[PDB]
């Protein structure tokens, strides 16, 4: 199965780190013109290849997760809710709200919520394909 040129494969599905940094909005603008999501994770093994991708560039990584809702609850850019065995990614003393943060990110061995205005790099996600999607 494949990926585009530059996209990643993990477990059927194709990651894209970016290249450039964007918000959190015009993050998951950018992977849906490439016909991808800013990712939405779904299981424990994904989120490991995930934190190892972004910790070891070092990089801050938009994911597809904000509170940007009436309950004010995490939940995923599908419209899943964050489910309670995913609460123990988040950073030691986050979410932490430090000067209104709803957008969640990769930061260092675990998750942040940062400003949803922040510059900064995102991974995209969309299924692996018989053919290379460019
Ligand atoms: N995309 C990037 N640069 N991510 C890293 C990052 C973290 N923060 C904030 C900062 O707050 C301190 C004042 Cl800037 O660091 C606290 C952790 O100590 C945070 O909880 C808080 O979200 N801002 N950027
Ligand atoms: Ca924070
Ligand atoms: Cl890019």
């Amino acid at each position: 199965r494949h990926c585009p040129k530059d996209w990643t494969f993990f477990q059927g599905n194709c990651y894209f780190m970016s290249n450039s940094q964007r918000n959190w909005h015009d993050s998951v603008t950018a992977c849906q013109e490439v016909r991808a999501q800013l990712v939405v994770i779904k299981t424990a093994e994904e989120q490991n290849f995930l934190q190892l991708q972004t910790s070891r560039s070092n990089r801050f990584s938009w994911m597809g997760l904000s509170d940007l809702n009436q309950e004010g609850t995490w939940q995923w850019v599908d419209g899943s809710p964050l489910s309670p065995s995913f609460q123990r990614y988040w950073n030691s003393g986050e979410p932490n709200n430090s000067g209104n943060e709803d957008c969640a990110e990769f930061s260092g061995s675990g998750w942040n919520d940062n400003r949803c205005d922040v510059d900064n790099y995102w991974i995209c996600k969309k299924p692996a394909a018989c053919f290379r999607d460019e």
